[PDB]
DNA sequence: CTTTGTGTTTGGTGTGTTTGGGTGGTGGCCGTTTTCGTTGTTTTTTTCTGTCTCGTGCCTGGAATCC
């Protein structure tokens, strides 16, 4: 799980569909409307 | 067939008169109503008792979203 949460949130540091920290935050942030 | 005009008859009421009686102004007898003295009273004025009110010692007083 620390493994995990690890490989997945370092990619996150190098980064009209809307992606990338955004994208993210809303999906992991489970929202009831996107953007 | 049957309505009104009255023919005739009878009851209600407008006047007049005599009579009489239910009842109207005075009188004088009596216990009623009224006024004075007595008793309770209550509430308004005066009084007896503690918050306000103004001077001290010290020592605290001051940029979106989701739930």
């Amino acid at each position: 799980g620390v493994i995990a949460a690890q490989s997945i949130g370092e990619p996150a540091t190098q980064m009209n569909v809307t992606l990338g920290v955004p994208r993210l935050k809303e999906i992991l942030n489970v929202a009831k409307n996107i953007k």
